[PDB]
């Protein structure tokens, strides 16, 4: 997250960190076995971190569980990032609490200019690498989709929705994948795809969450 | 590398990659057992990858050894900088061939305006990240000390030069790290530091390699 500011600590406890030996990506806590990422996070093994705050030392409210099944979007297409979306389903159940909770499934398409809440352990910068120690806060507004489009003229499908500023200085970068868009307490979008990290004219682009609720919830009854 | 070119294959024969699971650094073959890379790429556990084309396809060319000892400049400053020079003993000699040769050590510092070739495996992008597969190669001149002082007040040291372009668009970025900065067949330089990738006034830093000759003789003698 470039330009954020620093969660308060285990505010945003929906939020999770992907593990591979090192922070990868981020996910979202939708009930306690299942969390939900990007298929671009896809990896064959993924130890799942939740309850963090500083991903760098142990502070006590961690849970870390391995992931049993990783489900990619079946028509994740991962040359159009199009169906970016993957449920992974944890080797067990987490203890929910203050710092480990869930985050609700959209009722409905939020509509641009609604402001949500971005987070990640994602980039730094606008330019070069800073992974940051603590999770990393953005409020930032739903575009219209007729500026999604004109900013990746033929990228955006319907599955995709423009979250940012126009103006740059503010945004979403590697490492943030997967992680969640939270507006008005529901999860809106799985962070994405951009062009650059917090450039002018270059909004984020996030999977549009309230296009695949059922296939959420069949996902998850039938495994 | 942004902005830089492909290098025909192999014609960059000195150049390793540091492999820790994932390529996170370059390095230089100095003999048939020792590499030199940057300090701030130091690891407890490193795999140095010679004869590297494409990192992500097995080519034929490849040798892969463990680093046996690995040497940080014992006036490394983690804060500064300064000293940014590491020695890897490979735990066994390689096969020096066509594609897996030694770099001279520089018998002079070289003039500001000398042409260089940097290389790398480095991130792409000015802007966000962008992972190459193939070695990327960048020439690039030397810049007076006055221009890389003026650009980084207060941070440079005389252990430090600074190469590329005042204009911006070139240059090494994340991942380029502890590779070779080689002018006229000579090791001058080790990728270090500088502020963003590619940005016009902010040029690349590395370590002057011909104020270590000493201290590279001496460690690889008694060591
Ligand atoms: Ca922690
Ligand atoms: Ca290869």
């Amino acid at each position: 997250i470039v330009g954020g500011y620093t969660c308060q600590e285990n505010s945003v406890p929906y939020q999770v960190s992907l593990n591979s030996g090192y922070h990868f990506c981020g996910g979202s806590l939708i009930n306690d076995q299942w969390v939900v990422s990007a298929a671009h996070c896809y990896k064959s093994r993924i130890q799942v971190r939740l309850g963090e705050h500083n991903i760098n030392v142990l502070e006590g409210n961690e849970q870390f569980v391995n992931a049993a099944k990783i489900i990619k979007h079946p028509n994740f297409d991962r040359k159009t990032l199009n169906n970016d979306i993957m449920l992974i389903k944890l080797s067990s159940p987490v203890k929910l609490n203050a710092r480990v909770a869930t985050v609700a499934l959209p009722s409905s398409c939020a509509p641009a200019g609604t402001q949500c809440l971005i987070s990640g352990w994602g980039n730094t910068l606008s330019s070069g690498v800073n992974e940051p120690d603590l999770l990393q806060c953005l409020d930032a507004p739903l575009l219209p989709q007729a500026d999604c489009e004109a900013s990746y003229p033929g990228k955006i499908t319907d599955n995709m929705v423009c979250v940012g500023f126009l103006e740059g200085g503010k945004g979403s970068c590697q490492g943030d994948s997967g992680g969640p868009v939270v507006c008005n307490g529901e999860l809106q979008g799985i962070v994405s795809w951009g062009y650059g990290c917090a450039l002018p004219d270059n909004p984020d682009v996030y999977t549009k969450v309230c296009n695949y609720v059922d296939w959420i919830q069949d996902t998850i009854a039938a495994n």
